[PDB]
């Protein structure tokens, strides 16, 4: 078929390098305009996943024992292919998940950067030579591939965040089974095909499509109990993370777990207001607030509270919203999926119930409830009014993660107290402070309990060559970019060579 | 009291730096001679563990914010105090767990080495400065303490293996709750007091004594569900490890898990037989086969099978066994506890049942079933005949870990097949090959699935400044000594500083 | 003009991104066939070098303060452009320096690999965060660009070896003045233009052509005394290196110095002869023996001496020699320049004089003195008979580097003595041993005084992502590839931040 | 003999572990009181140095091939012995070089810290395992000892700064010839004996006493031309450094060169004045201004110039000066040697000549020119009035290093200009800025051309586990503490092992 803004594509799983149309058909509709159908694709039953894992096990023998620098050459080709395809993938990603074209070119770019980074790590992966305490004896360490990796990914960063996992996994000589978000199946099929074209041998990467709970994603976790995975990486909700953590736990796997957060952004009295407003604004409404790292609470220092709040609302009022395929100028578009739209709609009622003051936002944008800076037709999909609250700490709006274009303001007095309030959340992913006093940035830097912190910078837009990850309910201690991710996809082999003829 | 070979000591838990007699008294008997009672000490009820965790939470505020190089000064004092106490700790460790005096001085030494290593890491703990892609912007990383660490340790290495966990934990600014093996409570009490004398502030280290299943150790794991631990380290059985793994799992903790193994030792046709026999022998019978890393199977290359086997048994015949307090010359002594003795006694009947050929070993040493090279009285404790089997791969003697002085022989042909058989085991901790062909050592080096490998060297005797740890059922991927353990007791804080006063994205 | 095998090209210096015809014209002839003229190009007078250094000083302001990851983007484009141009650079390099097409594609490849390596180091260059001993105080380190780098390169690896210097220099934010070998000026001009196309801002790279002694290269060193260079890298003879060393010395510069060697290759009795012969053979005659790392002495273990020698000469007999443009199948071609041909011709007379036994080789290949496996016309250039000697240690053939297709045999007895003889040379660059006894490779590994060592592998063919460099007369301790070269083109800035608002000391 | 405040000690060189009284007698007098004679000791003629180098060459065979962790055990014993001796060495160092007892206990402490640091590096010295691009092939690197190291040291940090060189040298398996400052020969003899007691085998450390120019130090450099040294480290003047650099240069040695500096300290308008005054004050007058890192110029931001200058002079007026053996409370004491006293006396006349304004200081303290806060008798030795100038940039007081208790003030306007003025000096060792604006500290941090920089902290008191060293005329690129010094005393051996039977 042709769809409304492009072709409807039908395709199967990729197992040992073949297409496999095996299972009930699902379909992904353009979230910006649900009349456009983007793709049609099977639900992998659990036995197909079992097969995919075992093609991966067969492929690992040859791939793992392929020279690491030659594995790098595959990634180098991928860098080139990704570069070529960057305009295509940008178009497709606006169609399939409703990111703005600026943000979507950015997504693709991070995969390009990731691929370049690891092409080169083919000739690094440094281990150690160590001095023995004994004469006539040498000591070594060596990073070794774990085996078959199972990977589950969300759809809000559908090329970038998969690449953080897929690329270092195959570079260190592992083999992969990948279950991508039913929100972005076409991009995943493509990205798997780009990898094929780049030279990845068949079976090294296998892709199985489907849903999460009661679907493929769950079957996929359950297979850790049959020992088909030597490693597992997941991006998603803390509820699901804890479960996957437990399953990996009893099967002696360290899993990688990016689990979202409630990201504090502090604005001290001595801050540059315009800059801090631009950063709160962008932290809140980038990707329509559907980022692990989107800001949950702006903590504004009491002296500047009123002035900040007036300027922030001015800025929020200006947010454009709309079909980013038809209106590239727009700040954000639709909800990626139905599930986030629903949780976000409920957040209004929890707010009113616990007594938050709603400063701006009239829930879902529709004909009967139109939004002044909307562009296009708000009924073609699920779009949300920008939303702003004032909230007491301790409350549920304050502590619980809510994907969607919502942000809270909170009045704080101390730096003392700003730090205490910033920490009053089960999460600990991302954080930010806007200030000019060296001492104030120092105290927050070391007083916050987060895995990432920004000074005079948004909670979003971490650079791709720094360790990405959260502490507390935001993850289990692993990190995803740079040299730090090598701990995730390898283990330490320790070797001692005796050249004397003596026991010692 | 006075005991038979020293004092019987009574003592409590150490919580926020005070002694606490709270719970039913247990007792640790001298395993070499169970008439000697070494200690009486309480079983921490779960609420006292809860309190210990919360003293640790109170103490973490000031310890974590104590300069890392000053935390190193504490460890440097500990190195000196440990040095002073090395002869007394050696005596006490032969009394309390029945290690030979040579092996027990060695145990103490690894704590000394560990403490020196980390005294100095107080002025390292390096993180990174990183270039931004943006002008007027700097990037950093910082290693940060996790919080309160819960630690459970076995008793077979009662000073060394605890120190691998305790020392890097407090050095990186964490606070600790420690539950030591009911097999070695006096050494743990001491070691906690040496730490105190070295300058560790009270509450930074808390010690709660007791048992494992249905006791303190279990209560201690269960508390991860109340979020009292931000990290957990365990040495023990894979059965228990899997459970601890699961609990830590749902609480988003990476735990540290040394879970023992079935350690393959390969002897290729071109090996030096006398040297390979000394290494199989020492791998098997060091600590009476009660090490995570003790050898489980000798894989002998078919061409030298018969010659090796004859010489190995000659060497095993020579093993001395006895009360290492009265006979220091002895190779190994008693079982640490009655649990290991029991599992090892059953292994004879599993052996007979699946049809292993028993080449040597008459089960428990007693007066009625004496051992030619025994010294002392074998009824005063649980002592085991050195034991040798031939076994087919696939069997339970071949695949299952059995603490005790038992080893299997297996005939192999290729290097091909040596590697395939070495890997036919759920475990993946330690390994060894005896060979002189460079290509053969290379193929084993890269063909084995283990986290430690020895060439012309035993499966035991890892050096303390190399990463200790197993793959497969032997652990979950963490590592314990050297710079590698810093990943366990810290997390990565990533900081980005904008000085350019504009949003650039 | 049109030449005989391509165009004759005329071109100038590149200074702040402009072409500059300033100075007396030199010419580079096709060494394989000197009727073919490859290029005409100026000799930079010392004042033009002075200007090039000062364009580099002007450009450093904005390049150094260009985000390192963006500097990497330039290199990533260069990788792509180099890939596109790999067949043309291969052709041109066979024309301009007489490398065989296989070896010349390899040369280009190492630049490609180098550029990819460093494209990625744009997002690394890691420094350190370090714990203070004081409360409320943080410590950092930062790698910083040195400034303007002066670079002099040989012509035998005219794209690879320049890239080891050029690329890490500009990546770490330095600016460059480059004086390339008058043996390979067209490739250098090209490579500088590829860099331009890749996005290198003008003035960041400046190229000044000319000669060495009494020419541009000398003027270029002399300018360290006017402080126009904050760093200097050189590939060449130890004679020249010592001088450059001294000049950099008094100007407080650590310079980078690859200074060639006399590379010992040992063949123990237990070696695989065919493999060790292939490795001695390729070590000797790769690039016609015109590599820093080409083998100088084969040390053969007395038991296999005669057998090895017979097989080696059989293999040497088989060497093909010829115009690699017309006969790609050929092992090596002409001398790069007339200087090397001259020194190598004299080596025959030094040999006769000190009493070496000449086993094979009749000096220069000519029509009147033809070589059985020559292809083409040997008078069109300077070509050399493969040459083999037996020599006593202590002699000048044994100790002195001789670019050209010459190799010595030496009889040795121990591993003992193999190592002692291997070390009896002023140089210490590369080394190799062929053996199967693990202990013998270990003793050589730790007994040799060299900065690179091969086990059952040639003295040539270092991998590009390992540190390249020599000890003794082969260099001053710096290293060229991988992470190790970052020490050369940066300095360590150490920063300490006090937030505690009090003097504490 | 007994001297006036302790024993006069006579002793020889230490060569292959024996005492050697061979040469004309020199003597070191107590600089605080020159009637007290501290020591009597020979001048090593050049042939004795030649012998010392060759004992070191013989000893290297055994020491280098001694397990690195066992070499660490020697240092661990040294830590303990140094701890025991810390009160003795502190007394002796106040007697022999006239440091205050606080500063001298500090000196000894840095050696203790250095020794602990490197005791532990016995089990580190990490090298690399690297992946080959070829199948059946492994790559390694290994740090290797250079050989015999020649070491020349100044006397102003007579235990600390020698330990930065001596300890990492012997730990990495090198052997040493050491020529210590004729200003501190007793401490060096002692420290060499403590090393002996700690377990250092004889010949691994050799000590040869004497002078510099036309004496042992020079003979010692000249021996690089006979190839007796594989490495050379020097602390001293830039003139001498350049020479040693050249000699090492032609002999293909990378030498280590700490060469002093003219250390800028900037005080921005937003600074904390009391803190910045305490830091200028301590930067200037610690060790009587006889530190490589002592401050040369205070750059005061125009808005606060007058206020700062008044408070600084108040603080300087308070400086106590005197015989630190008899008056521990004193800030600084005598000149270490006659040479610095002389250069510092000349600096007054260069100042007047180029027109600097002298704000405070009457040259040498004597009976006829007494100093209000002097304690003791100023004629017993060479003591200097604290000295303060205002100076134009470009002048010689501004650009040239002057050991002694002198400091300049300079008015600056920009941060722009503060950085330009801070850099207008041939040196580039140490630096500092006092400020609270994050942007101001950032611009200085990255605009200065120095190898060490302090924010709201003195130019002195670098921590011992950070890389110590200067750029420009302050050194040649090497660094001295921490992991960074390992580049100085080792070289990189690169090994490739082929296990196939193939050429590739
Ligand atoms: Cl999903
Ligand atoms: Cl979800
Ligand atoms: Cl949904
Ligand atoms: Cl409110
Ligand atoms: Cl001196
Ligand atoms: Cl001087
Ligand atoms: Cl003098
Ligand atoms: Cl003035």
């Amino acid at each position: 078929a042709a769809g409304k803004y492009g072709n409807t594509l039908e395709f199967g799983h990729l197992v040992g390098g073949e297409e496999v149309l095996e299972g009930p058909l699902l379909e992904r509709r353009n979230p910006s305009d649900r009349e456009d159908v983007v793709a049609r694709f099977p639900e992998a039953d659990k036995d197909l996943v079992r097969k995919a894992a075992l093609k991966a096990r067969e492929a690992f023998a040859e791939w793992s024992r392929t020279p690491a620098p030659i594995r790098g050459q595959v990634l180098f080709n991928l860098v080139k292919i990704l570069e070529r395809e960057k305009p295509t993938l940008t178009r497709l990603m606006v169609r399939e998940v409703g990111k703005t074209p600026k943000e979507a070119a950015g997504d693709v770019q991070e995969a390009i950067d990731t691929a370049l980074f690891f092409a080169s790590e083919g000739r690094r992966l440094y281990g150690q030579t160590v001095p023995s305490e004994m004469r006539d004896k040498e000591l070594f360490t060596f990073r070794r591939p774990l085996g078959v990796v199972g990977i589950i990914t969300a759809g809000n960063f559908p090329i970038a965040v998969p690449s953080w996992k897929l690329i270092p996994a195959v570079l260190t000589g592992n083999t992969v089974v990948w279950k991508p978000s039913e929100d972005a199946p076409t991009l995943s099929f493509v990205f798997a095909k780009l990898f094929e074209e780049a030279g990845l041998p068949p079976g090294v990467l296998n892709v199985v499509f489907g849903g999460g709970k009661g679907s493929t994603g769950q079957w996929m976790v359950e297979l850790m109990d049959e020992g088909l995975f030597q490693k597992f990486a997941f991006t998603g909700s803390t509820q699901v993370g804890r479960w996957i953590g437990e399953v990996a736990g009893r099967n002696l796997i360290r899993p990688t777990l990016e689990l979202g957060g409630k990201n504090p952004l502090v604005v001290m009295r001595d801050a540059d207001l315009d800059l801090a407003v631009e950063g709160a604004w962008w932290s809140a409404f980038a990707t329509g607030g559907q980022r692990c790292t989107s800001a949950g609470n702006i903590l504004v220092d009491a002296p500047i509270y009123e002035e900040f709040k007036r300027r922030f609302l001015e800025r929020v009022e200006a947010t454009l919203v709309g079909n980013p395929l038809l209106h590239p100028e727009v700040t954000y578009g639709p909800f990626i999926n139905e599930r986030f739209f629903a949780r976000w709609q409920e957040h209004y009622r929890v707010g009113e119930a616990e007594g938050a003051r709603l400063l701006f936002g009239r829930g879902r944008i529709t004909r009967e409830n139109p939004y002044p800076r909307f562009l296009g037709d708000p009924e073609a999909g699920l779009y949300g009014w920008p939303t702003v609250w004032e909230v007491r700490p301790g409350t549920r709006l304050f502590t619980e993660e809510v994907f969607g274009p919502t942000i809270n303001l909170v009045k704080v007095d101390g730096i003392e107290e700003a730090i205490a309030v910033a920490n009053s959340t089960p999460y600990g992913l991302s954080s930010a402070i806007y200030t000019n006093h060296r001492h104030w940035a120092y105290l927050f830097k070391v007083g916050i309990r987060a895995g990432m912190t920004s000074i005079n910078n948004a909670t979003v837009g971490a650079e791709a060559h720094l360790p990405f990850g959260g502490v507390k309910a935001s993850g289990n201690g692993g990190r995803e970019s740079g040299i730090w991710v090598l701990e995730e996809y390898t283990y330490w082999h320790a070797v001692n060579e005796e050249y004397s003829g003596r026991l010692q």
